[PDB]
C-alpha cells in the first residue's frame, strides 16, 4: 500500500512541496480548517507555515499542483485536536460544503484560503463537538463530483468502534479511504509486547463499513502523540504482516510529517507498507 502524511502543524517540518518531493507519501492532508459551524468564518491554521489572512497562504497551491502532478492526493483536513468546528443543523452542513466546494475544490470565491489550485478531497478528522450532521456534509460534498471531478472523501476517525462522531458517516459508504487513528485509545492502540488490542480493532474495522481501503493510523514518534507509539521493527515484524492480509489494506498514516522527520519513520517502514 501507500503512505498518508499529515501537514500543516509545525511551520519547522518543511514545505508542502518538500513533503511530496520525499517520495514516500502517497496522500497528504492538509490540517487544519479547525473553525467553522454554527455561523462561524471558516479559518484554517497552518501553525507557523504562513497566515491565511490576507490571502497569506495560498502560496500554498504551487506544493498542491506540485503533489499531484506526483500522483499524491491532497486533501483539505477539517477538524483535528483543536478547534470549535462544529454543524449546528443539516442546513450547516449544506453551507459549509457550498463553502468548501468554492474555496478549495471547483467552485470560486475571491479568497480562497489556499490559492486557486483544486484539492483532491476533503478529510474528515472530527474528534469533537457536534456528533450529528457529518454524514450530510460527506453526502453534499459527494453530490459535487457529479459535476465532473471527483471528490475525494476520507476519514480519520479514532480506533474505538464504532467511533462516536464519524460513525453515520462512514456508514453512508461514500468514503474512499479511512486512517483509523490506532493511538490516544488505550484499548485499540500498542502497548509494549502487546498487539492484541490493536489487531482485534483492526479486525472490526476491516470487517464492518464500506470504504475504498482502510489504513493504519499511527503516530510517528513517541513525541507525536501521548501513547500509542509502535517501533518500526514491532510494526514491520508483529503488525503489519498480520493487517495486510486484509484485501480492503490500503497501507499506513503518519501524524506527523514534522515527527516522521526527527523519528525517521517513514525511512524505516515504507517498503513494508
Ligand atoms: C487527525 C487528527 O485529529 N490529528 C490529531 C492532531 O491534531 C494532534 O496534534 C496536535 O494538533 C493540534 C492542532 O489540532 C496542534 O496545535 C498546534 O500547535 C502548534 C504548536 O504550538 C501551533 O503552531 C503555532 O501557531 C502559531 C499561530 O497560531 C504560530 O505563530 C507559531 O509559529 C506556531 N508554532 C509552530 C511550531 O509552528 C498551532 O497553532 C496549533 N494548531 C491549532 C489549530 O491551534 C498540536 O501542536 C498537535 N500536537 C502534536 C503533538 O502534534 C495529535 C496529538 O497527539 O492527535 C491527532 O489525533
Amino acid at each position: 500500500g501507500g503512505i498518508a502524511i499529515y501537514w500543516g502543524q509545525n511551520g519547522n517540518e518543511g514545505t508542502l512541496t518538500q513533503t511530496c518531493s520525499t517520495r514516500k507519501y502517497s496522500y497528504v492532508n492538509i490540517a487544519f480548517l479547525n473553525k467553522f459551524g454554527n455561523g462561524q468564518t471558516p479559518q484554517i491554521n497552518l501553525a507557523g507555515h504562513c497566515n491565511p489572512a490576507a490571502g497569506g497562504c495560498t502560496i500554498v497551491s504551487n506544493g498542491i499542483r506540485s503533489c499531484q502532478i506526483q500522483g499524491i492526493k491532497v486533501m483539505l483536513s477539517l477538524g483535528g485536536g483543536i478547534g470549535s468546528y462544529t454543524l449546528a443543523s443539516q442546513a450547516d452542513a449544506k453551507n459549509v460544503a457550498d463553502y468548501l466546494w468554492n474555496n478549495f475544490l471547483g467552485g470560486k470565491s475571491s479568497s480562497r484560503p489556499l490559492g486557486d489550485a483544486v484539492l483532491d478531497g476533503i478529510d474528515f478528522a472530527i474528534a469533537h463537538g457536534s456528533t450529528l450532521y457529518w454524514d450530510d456534509l460527506a453526502r453534499y460534498l459527494s453530490a459535487y463530483s457529479k459535476q465532473g471531478k471527483k471528490v475525494y472523501l476520507t476519514a480519520a476517525p479514532q480506533c474505538p468502534f464504532p467511533d462516536r462522531y464519524l460513525g453515520t458517516a462512514l456508514n453512508t459508504g461514500l468514503f474512499d479511504y479511512v486512517w483509523v487513528q490506532f493511538y490516544n485509545n488505550p484499548p485499540c492502540q500498542y502497548s509494549s509486547g502487546n498487539i492484541n488490542n490493536i489487531i482485534n480493532s483492526w479486525n472490526r474495522w476491516t470487517t464492518s463499513i464500506n470504504a475504498g481501503k482502510i489504513f493504519l493510523g499511527l503516530p510517528a514518534a513517541p513525541e507525536a502523540a501521548g501513547s500509542g507509539y509502535v517501533p518500526p521493527d514491532v510494526l514491520i515484524s508483529r503488525i503489519l504482516p498480520e493487517i495486510k492480509k486484509s484485501p480492503k489494506y490500503g497501507g499506513v498514516m503518519l501524524w506527523s510529517k514534522f515527527y516522521d522527520d526527527k523519528n525517521g519513520y517513514s525511512s524505516s517502514i515504507l517498503d513494508s507498507v
